[PDB]
């Protein structure tokens, strides 16, 4: 039987630790009016392709390195450069404590605020029906592009999340931002502390979705933010035929922080200068195994003013590599 | 016992999944006269690494992703930057029906005008001996890099190959190219719509290969570009030994459309203003198992109007991986 | 169980050659001077992700691709992009005589020089008692950084590494530099050829090492270097608890070519006007396994001259994966 042995310990010389996975996505943005996703026009048609590495550094410690390549449908002017999009190590403390060190993926609130690569540390305490996230780091991407180290505002962020039954999920978090340059219409202007604190609720009752959330700035005047969405499906990318539909109105003030929101709604922080407000109804499908249909209406675009903004619509096809 | 089987169990778990290939090379070209390979200099010894991922997303359908970074033997300036190559989705409609979309390698027609990057969709029909391939998208490499979204000229193909004999292939193409900004001898210029067409013949068998092709643009004059070789061996990088002669003749006229050739002339639309007209001569040899060593000499190059180019020289060595 | 070994063997099939392995590092670096290692500012964190692709082309013959990709932790203007690190083919002649060529790591003489990227070929002849090893190439790191083809200088390295006793080596090398551009104290200056030939020793025995290097410009006024360490431990990153202690004393006059040292000190013909000399003290511990933690703390930092300079210290922690 020792042969066998021998045949398996062949097996764990020319595989290793790392697993690779991934995913490609193809997309086409547009709008109305020109300038809300491509300068100049009003469609964008482009795509992604990302490799992740999973490795196991240890039995109680694991890493992660993506590696992402975005391009437009012609663009020819730069080649599809690689960025390393994250590489951050996991160390798991126990049953009930967990950190995150180095370039990870960070979700301020319940993600209206933020959800995007973000270099720091995480600290995760959970009871495993109630958990608490902190975070001291610095924002890469929305209207936080563009800064240097010594501009980019520090976010440490404190979050609480609850379950209220299956599924369904509470929560809120306080976060304080830095003086520090935030893009607003294209202007990168300094702003001084920000006391960002906000809630979220999600319900999942059978596969009724119905979510909301809802922040605002302590300090900053004309800051509340707020989404409520209503939805039902049973969308997993894995199992053809599942799809979903989903409904939701946004409604942000003209200083409200939405630096890169979890959401796909056009208009935060550095594409408006006087708030957002209407609806977007989104559709998803399965077309075959870890391959993704899905698209997206933006309507009764506003400023907070009662003026007028342009519709959005995007449609986009996702494909997964590991399984 | 049953250990073992949950052992071997999770090996299965990542076997099937993204499959790691890839290659490298190390290249050197030259020419008698400067400026042909690197600018205010006569020779160019570089370097490429490719790593692909080839994941089969599910049963009827796989992804590509492919990672190279181009470095010349000495030049710190700029880092050996790491490019997505080729990224796109393959998926299979049946038994014949085939499409790809994403970034991925067009050759329109036989490869006299272009084998190189393309951004956009492909369908492929037809079952083992006609295959229609029809292309919709836009050039990226080669005499149309530079060039932005809405100037990069469309491209709208449609080609058919027909298997003849036991295992030669003739074929054809029409394409039509957009109204866009194309690199004429190192200048951006605007050109207007092109109705390229052209056949192609590859007759092998017997370790004795015979190859031609000719395209030519409709609504332009002095256009058409052709190619005609001959070859011996049966080379195979995955074999040692394999050995491989040829030799071939190149004439391209002034205005015609070659932006990126499949073959290794150091002339096309890029480099010439004139034309190109001229023989180059190849050797092939698999020094050892999955590693090769390629030859090249093209001589007798000379423009349109008598005028003589450069001759140009490569050796390179190609590993590949898996 | 014979069905069981069809299926290995199926599996055994389905292997390939490539093998992934990597790090991932988080460092802090500081001094107690503005510009040792950042412009304007005394304190410089940063993070490494590195994934190596061990590609096997045949029996006889190998090759190697790195992505590697720094970032800066709040660095959000220039994405953590990545880069082809290494790129060679390794040829193996037989038992004795091996090849390099491409983009590899060279280490000239003990490091001191040079321990860095190098593109060209290696050539090492020898059995298990000598090696020399010869390479032809140009320098791509360190202060050679920065310039193009016919401004890098050719480096012509031939190098003696004899065993003496076990686990303990001695040797010498000599390098010819050609007619190129080196970065000296941040303006690139052309230097002839230079002729820098060296010796090093490095005695271990059971858990002590000491260990030295020095290295003269044939040619050139006041470009002599050396090095000489003391250390204690038995470092090894992939088990626990394995902790190391060492300290050693550099002097590297003015015009001494330091290039890209394989040592940790920050002041090497590129941010040195009169050339340094100072002790540093590094103390390592892998806390886990593929794990581990170092710490440098150098002092005594002086120019040839008596003037001092700053101190430095830093801090990092090393992932390993793979193995």
């Amino acid at each position: 039987l020792n042969n066998l042995g021998v045949r398996v310990s062949r097996l764990e010389d020319r595989v290793g630790n790392v697993k690779v996975t991934g995913d490609a996505r193809i997309r086409y943005q547009g709008s109305e009016d020109k300038g809300v996703y491509k300068a100049n026009s009003k469609s964008l048609t482009d795509g992604r392709a990302r490799v992740q590495f999973n490795a196991n550094v240890n039995d109680k410690t694991q890493a992660v390195v993506r590696v992402k390549g975005n391009y437009e449908f012609g663009d020819s002017t730069k080649g599809s450069q690689a960025t390393i999009d994250r590489a951050y190590v996991d160390h798991k403390f126990g049953s009930n404590v967990s950190a995150k060190a180095g370039r990870f993926q960070q979700t301020i609130g319940g993600g209206l605020m933020y959800d995007d690569t973000f270099d720091g540390a995480q600290l995760n305490v959970g009871n495993d029906k109630v958990q608490v996230q902190g975070a001291y780091g610095y924002m890469i991407d929305g209207a936080a592009d563009g800064n240097s180290k010594s501009d980019n505002p520090s976010v440490s962020y404190v979050g609480l999340k609850g379950k209220v039954g299956k599924e369904s999920s509470v929560g809120g978090f306080y976060s304080r931002l830095s003086s520090g340059n935030l893009n607003h219409n294209g202007v990168t202007v300094n702003s001084d502390k920000q006391d960002v604190y906000g809630f979220n609720a999600d319900f999942r009752k059978n596969k009724l979705w119905a979510g909301g959330e809802w922040l605002k700035a302590s300090n900053v005047d004309n800051s509340q933010a707020w989404t409520a969405g209503l939805g039902y499906g049973n969308y997993d990318i894995a199992k053809k035929g599942t799809w979903d539909v989903k409904g939701q109105y946004f409604n942000q003030k003209a200083n409200a922080p939405i630096v890169s929101s979890t959401w796909d709604q056009a208009y935060d922080l550095t594409n408006t200068s006087n708030g957002y407000k209407g609806y977007m109804a989104s559709v998803d499908y399965a077309v075959q195994d870890n391959v993704g249909l899905s698209a997206g209406y933006g309507f009764n675009s506003k400023d907070q003013s009662g003026n007028d903004l342009s519709d959005f619509y995007r449609a986009e096809l996702n494909y997964k590599f590991g399984g």
